[PDB]
């Protein structure tokens, strides 16, 4: 789950 973050934290 830890990469939906990282990629909603980035955008």
């Amino acid at each position: 789950h830890l990469i939906l973050h990282l990629l909603l934290q980035d955008s």
